[PDB]
């Protein structure tokens, strides 16, 4: 067995995966419409979906913004250095909630942690 | 780069931990108490952590229940066979709700089973 993604619903599905790209580097794995469910997936990630876990994004057309609550955390992605890991994302306009470990804040308001690579 | 783990928070680890472990064959991977933070996380998964994701779980001390909002959707695994996780899990007493299926785990979070492939 092995966990395969994360899913979370995004109130504007371009604005997320301008995120996951750029302040991310992540690539968009698969993306798919399905009108009869009035909804979109998009799967980002660094490796195929058969070799690591991806993150699923969800946009539901009849929807605007979500309710977050306090129950889910965070995902944590490994980074290189998260100093320019961080530099970048404030350079690029996202929230940094703190500043090797650090946080930032996708469009929606979903915390990623950043964890430098040997740790 | 590589995605390292989810958190979610548990109003009670012990019966977190009975789930993800008996029903989804998961590994308490550690565990540990930061009584200056009235919390406890623990980390479950199939590899170690330097090799794949695994999923992290908190307790915070002063909570009961957390709040569940709509944005968080779910956390897919990949199964040898769905219908016979789907039926262990049932005979442990788990909620199987509405080749893929989906568990709730104790909390309510929504587990997304895959089958291999
Ligand atoms: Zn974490
Ligand atoms: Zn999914």
């Amino acid at each position: 067995m092995r966990i395969l993604h994360s899913m979370l619903r995004v109130a504007d599905l371009e604005a997320a995966l301008e995120f996951y790209t750029r302040a991310l580097d992540m690539r968009l794995l698969r993306r798919r419409d399905y009108p009869e469910g009035r909804f979109t997936l998009a799967f980002v990630g660094y490796q195929d979906e058969r070799a690591a876990a991806a993150l699923e994004l969800t946009h539901n057309w009849d929807r605007d913004g979500y309710t977050q609550g306090d129950g889910y955390g965070h995902l944590a992605i490994e980074v290189e250095d998260a100093a320019v890991t961080c530099a970048r994302a404030r350079a690029l306009g996202y929230r940094v909630t703190r500043e090797v470990i650090a946080f930032l804040e996708d469009p929606d308001g979903y915390k990623v942690e950043l964890i430098q690579k040997g740790t």
